[PDB]
């Protein structure tokens, strides 16, 4: 939910983004994601380079969660017709447009 | 900084929260103990209690984390007169009235 309390609003999720005067609820590593691509926009950024930014340059995860995140990421957008701003550069990796 | 993309809204730092029309800018921890504490308006958190919802129930830190984040909350809420609401109650912990 939502708090208000002395003129302060807070939500108990952090990692939301506004749209269309409505919210998008993420997870830490879908927002991260999602600020990481729209950081580069128009810049495609390659699946490996994408791990190091929102995982750590020395994390043990197989490299294709990106792919896992990214579509998440789309599923949480689809519904706001916004999924198809994460485009693939097929063999490369992702870039939002 | 802030970024627009899609019509999408979203900040490099998800621990905002907004006041009188501005944005006071957190830490995660710092983001987690405000909430903590208005989620429980009017009831007063002893120190462990907000170590155990905060830091974790088996966290190895010092207790008094929680009195260092609550002055680093403190000032956080000083430049927006807000900072009078984080209450100490003085031998038992801290309540938001």
């Amino acid at each position: 939910d939502i708090i208000d309390v002395n003129g302060i609003t807070i939500d108990k999720n952090a990692f939301k983004v506004t749209v269309n005067g409505a919210e998008i609820e993420l997870t830490k590593t879908e927002y991260d994601l999602l600020y990481l691509l729209a950081e580069n926009k128009n810049h495609v950024m390659q699946r490996e380079q994408i791990l190091n930014h929102v995982w750590g340059y020395n994390s043990e995860v197989e490299t294709n969660v990106v792919d896992v995140y990214i579509r998440y990421l789309r599923n949480k957008l689809k519904p706001y017709d916004r999924d198809k701003m994460i485009e693939t550069v097929r063999g490369v990796g992702y870039v939002i447009r």
